[PDB]
């Protein structure tokens, strides 16, 4: 689809039989998500963006759909503003900036 | 043109005849300017996003050139550590994410 920016945004997403809502960022280099609970072993790591630094569980290979399209690789989580779907997966899905 | 995400979509703009490097990024509501010492009045705010709030100026009405398309509005200005075209200025200069 084409998504104009008068509005945010916003689509939903499938990760784990979970429907959320989550902000299409081409600003995040990478994909955070709010609080949740995801399976598998995870490592703690860190994360700055305009506000300072905080701590994420980042894991590997994890499958997200984003409008009935695939995606599977690395996601943080963490206290992120709202889940963002970064570069590292909006590539994978064919995202591209045009005007 | 159209923007690929593999890196950050990093575009030349132009405020006051200063030329800086700015991020295209639709997870911005508003547009936010590294620190830099305009005319005319302001408004104080605070922005939030990883990390927590930061505190920035509202100036009024300001032209600035993105790839050679006019805009103009309003702009945020603080500590950001990079240059953020935000959807403000987006829609005005016809952009759209697409995949
Ligand atoms: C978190 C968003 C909902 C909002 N942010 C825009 C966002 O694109 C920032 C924009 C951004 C970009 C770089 C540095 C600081 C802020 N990206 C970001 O925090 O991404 C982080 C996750 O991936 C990492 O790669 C980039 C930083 C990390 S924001 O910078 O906080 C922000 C909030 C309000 C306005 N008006 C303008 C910007």
């Amino acid at each position: 689809p084409q998504i104009t920016l008068w509005k945010r945004p916003l689509v939903t997403i499938r990760i784990g039989g979970q429907l959320k809502e989550a902000l299409l960022d081409t600003g995040a280099d990478n994909t955070v998500l709010e609080e949740m609970n995801l399976p598998g072993k995870w490592k703690p790591k860190m994360i700055g963006g305009i506000g300072g630094f905080i701590k994420v569980r980042q894991y590997d290979q994890i499958p997200v759909e984003i409008c009935g399209h695939k995606a599977i690789g690395t996601v943080l989580v963490g206290p992120t503003p709202v889940n963002i779907i970064g570069r590292d997966l909006l590539t994978q899905i064919g995202c591209t900036l045009n005007f």
